[PDB]
């Protein structure tokens, strides 16, 4: 009588529940799912190059030079690729459910492997030529029965790929469109500094020396870069495992609480703010601040309706202790720059009082 919808069947029935929408956002989610999976290699230290190709037929190719996708037989008894590609827990399997076809070309374990999924169903793993080379290529063709549009937007892809490249300084991402060949290449050796530079271009940076520092702990790693501009508002970009957390969370909060205390204490020693005067607020310190906070968490939990909010309690305290130590170093290290960004803080506090008094 009743029908229970499990696995990939559910995804097809309510794709939006998993992807977002059956519109542009959802369509591009297929790419995000796959490219993410590739970049996770580059992040771990195995991939160096990730190539995205928008094929003429409307397919997408995503090739990396990581360790490949395990082909070896899984605990289930079916090859590990098949598990990844046909079973939930989001993750790339969803791409399979929502494509008419998915083709995987692997090089692991001394040869070339090829597996095809026709309407999510595996057609049988094939072993080819021997090779000492390692990595994976994924091809998928979005199902038009699912999506309102199947046309990918070059520029939306390019923007995301660009930021993935800032977050990973060892990585090179090549985007190429075979429709309408138009190509873009993203590699930033400066990493998060090249990111800050990018942000503060149109804005006039207040000080020349850009803040760059790192921290490593238990199941987490952080990397921060910041530079103030003549701006009246902040531009702080936060990331957890290359995922852009617009909602922000514990990594951003640890950073804020550290920066707020570092600036205030520094000001007191320099006598920049009158001891009698109340401590500068979080808002006045970040007035015109451009920053990037990129954490690497081993097991990350996200909260918020968006699911773009890092919730790891463990991380708030970690980022805080890292900033407290390294920002104190950068302040004392650059007394020139410190004097400017503090005065900017003072100006930001005086501007709020000026609006209050008159009128
Ligand atoms: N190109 C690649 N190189 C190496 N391993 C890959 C890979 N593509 C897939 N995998 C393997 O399969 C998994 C991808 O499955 P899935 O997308 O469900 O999980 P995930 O670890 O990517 C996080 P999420 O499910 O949130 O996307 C990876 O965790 C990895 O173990
Ligand atoms: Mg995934």
């Amino acid at each position: 009588s009743i029908t229970i919808l499990e696995g990939l069947e559910a995804v097809r029935k309510r794709p939006g529940m998993y992807i977002g929408s059956t519109g542009e956002r959802g369509l591009h989610h297929l790419i995000w799912e796959v490219v993410d999976n590739a970049v996770d290699e580059a992040m771990a230290g195995y991939a160096t190059t990730v190539n995205v190709v928008l094929l003429e037929d409307g397919g997408v190719e995503v090739a990396d030079d990581g360790r490949g996708i395990p082909v070896a037989t899984h605990a289930s008894g079916i090859p590990t690729v098949d598990v990844v590609m046909t079973q939930l827990h989001v993750g790339v399997s969803v791409v399979n459910a929502l494509s008419t076809r998915l083709e995987v070309e692997i090089k692991r374990d001394g040869y070339e492997w090829s597996q095809v999924y026709e309407k999510s169903e595996p057609l049988g793993l094939k072993q080819g030529a021997p090779t000492k080379k390692t990595g994976s290529t994924v091809r998928f063709w979005a199902d038009p029965a699912v999506f309102e549009t199947t046309e990918y937007d070059f520029e939306t892809v390019a923007r995301r790929l660009q930021e993935m490249a800032f977050l990973n300084k060892g990585l090179t991402i090549n985007l190429t469109d075979e429709r309408v060949v138009k190509s873009r290449t993203f590699h930033y050796p400066g990493g998060l500094v090249d990111f800050v530079k990018h942000i503060n271009r149109t804005k006039n940076a207040i000080h020349s020396s850009i803040v760059d520092f790192s921290g490593k702990g238990t199941g987490h790693e952080v990397e921060i870069a910041m530079q103030w501009n003549a701006g009246y508002s902040e531009s702080v970009h936060t990331f957890a495992n290359t995922i852009n957390t617009h909602e922000g969370g514990t990594h951003e909060e640890g950073f804020r609480s550290a920066l707020t205390s570092v600036v205030n204490k520094y000001a007191k020693d320099r006598k920049l703010l009158k001891d009698k005067d109340p401590n500068l607020t979080g808002d006045d310190i970040r007035e015109g601040l451009a920053a990037v906070i990129s954490v690497k968490v081993s097991e990350p939990q996200f909260e918020g309706q968006t699911k773009t909010k890092l919730g790891n309690t463990e991380v708030k305290s970690f980022v805080q202790k890292v900033c407290n130590e390294q920002l104190t170093h950068w302040f004392e290290a650059n007394p020139t720059d410190a004097k400017v960004v503090v005065n900017k803080a003072v100006s930001s506090a005086q501007a709020r009082i000026a609006a209050r008094k008159a009128r």
